């Protein structure tokens, strides 16, 4: 009932909605990429909302650098899935 | 239906169990621990499965990234939950 734990559940929502398209991919590689995409715009979420309402300095922290890690990853994903289909 | 889709799907139903399972913590630092520890097993599955049945050298070269990358990062997750209530 919480506003982190429904900023949580938000982006979990759109998060699954993605990975279950991504499973609905026939390609492996094509399910692995799309699904990679959706992980990492999770973690990003995620990582927001640690930010905003989290406390401990620990957590904080590694927030802050998977918000800077998951990024590049996708870069090169994106690409891969627009040069194939 | 598809041997590749049903493993994703397996992954993803492991990942959104324990997803959901973080959302409902009102601590906001447990459930940005416990979330991201279901991303990394989440991604794991998804590159394992990957492995298994990925044709193309890039994801799968991702892949082995991923089982070699996020494999130190969950230690420091569970040290923080078990030292922490
Ligand atoms: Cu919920
Ligand atoms: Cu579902
Ligand atoms: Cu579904
Ligand atoms: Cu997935
Ligand atoms: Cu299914
Ligand atoms: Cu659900
Ligand atoms: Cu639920
Ligand atoms: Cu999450």
């Amino acid at each position: 009932s919480s506003a982190s734990s429904q900023e949580y559940m938000a982006g979990m929502k759109n998060m699954h909605e993605k990975m279950m398209a991504a499973v609905n991919e026939s390609n492996p590689d094509k399910a692995f990429a799309k699904g990679m995409i959706a992980h990492h715009e999770g973690a990003i979420a995620m990582a927001e909302t640690e930010l905003k309402y989290g406390k401990d300095p620990e957590m904080r922290k590694l927030a802050q650098d998977i918000i800077k890690a998951q990024k590049g990853e996708i870069e090169q994903m994106n690409k891969w899935l627009d040069s194939h289909k």
